[PDB]
């Protein structure tokens, strides 16, 4: 087989996936209707980038591999517009990244920040920098101002576009910037999850503790103690949380009870004032943990789904652009071999089609919502 | 006196100096034939921009710090259009400053590369950056999502341009980028006057050395010797450089001094090597001429820059300086209500007085500017 006809073969199945891929997705936010949120429009923005670039920018990335007798400035726009559909995708991505970032770690400011109205613009200013990005060398930077005759250069990616447009310009801020943001954002919401663990379990254990202590602790000031560290960790589990405002009120309340049932020979009361406020028995520490545990099973599943984009976003991005820096400040020294250089291709063209499919099959409600179509309308 | 009725009348007086200045500037250009070059093309197109800034931008920079009753995008439009035009100004002085890098270290490609088609495209770039930058705000990007009523804020520039747009997004890439790279010029062409002295006042005493060896030069073969490291010096001076033509001569007058040299001393070796000391090398002295030309007009091109940016981060700094730590330390100490109305003002005056005192260094330009005053006065 040809080393040309392996590429192409190949190339054309990732458009198939591009495609298919999205418009199940693109599908399934038209018919659930649980699924029109803010967070899932960046998904439909995302997936019709990634269809933009499945059926216009492969066919335009296959178009410069061959390098066929054609004028610069024509040659010129097709690796611009490839350029400016896969800056499109990046920026989406980036999008979706910010927003996870914005309803896990400010809830409370996430409705009125985040509305339809700017959503449908953070949209307009992801493609709106494609085209500027893009269309850049389109407008001098170029490497055609002065084998095929006069005016007709080869169709080659290296040959229209600056090699150091795409080492200080594109690289550095279309892929290096994206991906350190979406680093970033995924490593402060993982250490969120890992803040809201430590402190709650702590507190838990300090609670379950004291109250153990203070029912088989007797005669002894250890009671005092034990209530005034009870106290304390009440107070710290009161600055997180936030229901959960009014049952911290009555917790406080009732460890003032408690003291208060401590403090005139009412030992056994004070011992029932700590089977009041034990674990088992409270319906304020019971909904405090509910909601710092849903949050906790939540944000973990969003840290874990930031970190398999992440993981692949910069697995997909950096091939292609590594080689290219080598090649522009390393141009003595060695290169790669013909085929390790054009799966750097393939692998840029992957995270830009399977991104809107991975964190959409890691969700309860698109994994239910994808399978009702594939039973019904495919078949 | 009022603290704001000292900002407009220092605003207003900037707003002027701008307008001579950068039309003078342009009065200069379009009169003589020989500054109608690429590179102030980039200076025009630099100055031209000062004269919006001067125009649009104040009137606007001053209407933003009434903080008056208008709509929000109202005050936006006010408030991205002062940042659209203070960042082509600073894209049009990067132009200067990436066009002065390449005449100067890359002098063999210049013309082939930097054309009026190209400058005109350059320009473009610069343009259509600033629009993509200043306007994001209005895209969605600022402030009025959730005194004068409903829907109206105190027209005031933290009231409309966020500052994670003016930290995050408008300093790390429209004054720290366009700064530091203007700095790596100026750093590489600093660079390059040394390397270019260095192995020349090399070449130049190794030959003078050693013809004045074969001057004094005894008899026998260490005047060959002599020789060869005069032939080897004369191939590193030909290497970092009409011209060619004169070493392929000079590098032929070494061998024909020689094979002379291979055989008689005494006789031989005077005659050719005597006409390769200064006087009588006439490739020599025109190879001498085109250093001691390009040298010293660099660093009046480094010197140039040096204080493009010395100029650039002695006013765009306090202003957005102070822009991160109302930011990232909104708590703690500010800057005073002058010297925070200072830093505009600062960030104001590079942007009149930059292409200025770069075209004012040009000695073209310096006479120019005294046939206008004649003329008009
Ligand atoms: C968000 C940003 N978006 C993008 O960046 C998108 O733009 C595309 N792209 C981005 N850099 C690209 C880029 N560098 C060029 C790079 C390279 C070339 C080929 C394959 C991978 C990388 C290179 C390396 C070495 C020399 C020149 C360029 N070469 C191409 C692109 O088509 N090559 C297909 C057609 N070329 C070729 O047959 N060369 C042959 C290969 C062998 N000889 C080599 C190797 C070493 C030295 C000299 N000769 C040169 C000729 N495409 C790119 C890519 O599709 C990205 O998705
Ligand atoms: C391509 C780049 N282009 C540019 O950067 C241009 O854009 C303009 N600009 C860029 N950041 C700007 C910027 N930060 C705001 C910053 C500041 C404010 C005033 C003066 C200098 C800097 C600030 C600091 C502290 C608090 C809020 C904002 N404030 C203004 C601009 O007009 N203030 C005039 C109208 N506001 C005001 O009276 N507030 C008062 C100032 C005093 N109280 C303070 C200070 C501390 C704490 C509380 N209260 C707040 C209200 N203008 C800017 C400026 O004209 C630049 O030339």
């Amino acid at each position: 087989i040809m080393g040309s006809s392996v590429y192409i073969t190949v190339e054309l199945a990732i458009a198939v996936l591009a495609i298919l891929g999205n418009v199940l997705v693109c599908w399934a936010v038209w018919l659930n209707s649980n699924l029109q949120n803010v967070t899932n429009y960046f998904v439909v923005s995302l997936a019709a980038a990634d269809i933009a670039v499945g059926v216009l920018a492969i066919p335009f990335a296959i178009t410069i591999s061959t390098g066929f007798c054609a004028a610069c400035h024509g040659c010129l726009f097709i690796a611009c517009f490839v350029l400016v559909l896969t800056q499109s995708s990046n920026f989406s991505l980036l999008a979706i990244a910010i927003d996870r970032y914005i309803a896990i770690r400010i809830p409370l400011r996430y409705n009125g920040l985040v509305t339809g109205t700017r959503a449908k613009g953070i949209i307009a200013i992801c493609w709106v920098l494609s085209f500027a990005i893009g269309l850049t060398p389109m407008l001098g930077w170029n490497n055609c101002g002065q084998g095929c005759g006069e005016g007709q250069v080869a169709c080659l990616f290296e040959d229209v576009v600056p090699m150091n447009y795409m080492v200080y310009f594109n690289f550095f801020a279309c892929v290096l910037v994206p991906l350190l943001l979406m680093l970033g954002v995924y490593l402060r919401i993982f250490l969120a999850a890992r803040r809201q663990l430590a402190d709650l379990e702590d507190n838990w254990e300090t609670l379950n503790d004291n109250l153990k202590v203070i029912e088989k602790a007797d005669n002894a000031a250890q009671v005092k103690d034990a209530l005034t560290k009870m106290r304390a960790a009440a107070l710290d589990a009161q600055k997180a949380t936030p229901d959960f405002r009014h049952g911290f009120d009555i917790l406080v309340g009732q460890i003032d009870d408690a003291l208060k049932l401590a403090n005139e020979g009412k030992v056994k009361e004070a011992q029932a004032a700590a089977e009041q406020l034990k674990t088992t028995r409270n319906a304020y520490i019971q909904k405090y943990l509910e909601r710092a545990r849903s949050t906790l099973q939540k944000e973990v599943h969003a840290a874990k789904s930031l970190a398999i984009i992440v993981g692949l976003f910069a697995l997909c991005w950096l091939p292609l652009h590594i080689i290219n820096c080598f090649t522009f400040f390393c141009p003595d020294c060695s290169h790669a071999p013909l085929w390790l250089m054009y799966l750097a291709i393939v692998l840029s063209h992957t995270n830009s089609v399977v991104n809107p499919f991975i964190y959409a099959y890691r969700i309860r409600e698109f994994r239910q919502t994808f399978r009702k179509i594939i039973r019904s309308h495919v078949l």
